[PDB]
DNA sequence: AATAAAAGGAAGTGGG
DNA sequence: TCCCACTTCCTTTTAT
């Protein structure tokens, strides 16, 4: 079963859905994802899990904003900008 | 100004 | 039965 953040990790290092979801500075780990295409994105992760409602972006969000301040994803006061923790 | 984004409480869900 | 890791619903609060 694998995981929100590392579902995200795999996309941005494998480079795929590129135009919902993109690297802000690799480096720091900080990524952002696309105003008008994140709802994409959103969707094929409700379906690698499998979830009986559609997934939706701000369902996304609301399970990322979970891991906190200090774990694996965190928020950065950037519109749609997250970043990832030394795990990378 | 309108719109989007961000927030979060609390129950509901399948996994282990 | 118990969390884990989200999922779902909804309203409220900020940012753009």
């Amino acid at each position: 079963k694998v995981r929100l953040y590392q579902f995200l990790l795999e996309l941005l290092k494998n480079g795929d859905m590129r135009d919902c979801v993109w690297w802000v500075d690799r480096e720091k780990g900080t990524f952002q994802f696309s105003s008008k295409h994140k709802e994409m994105l959103a969707h094929r992760w409700g379906m690698q899990k499998g979830n009986r409602k559609k997934m939706t972006y701000q369902k996304m969000a609301r399970a990322l904003r979970n891991y906190g301040k200090t774990g694996e994803i965190r928020k950065i006061k950037k519109k749609l900008t997250y970043q990832f923790d030394g795990m990378l």
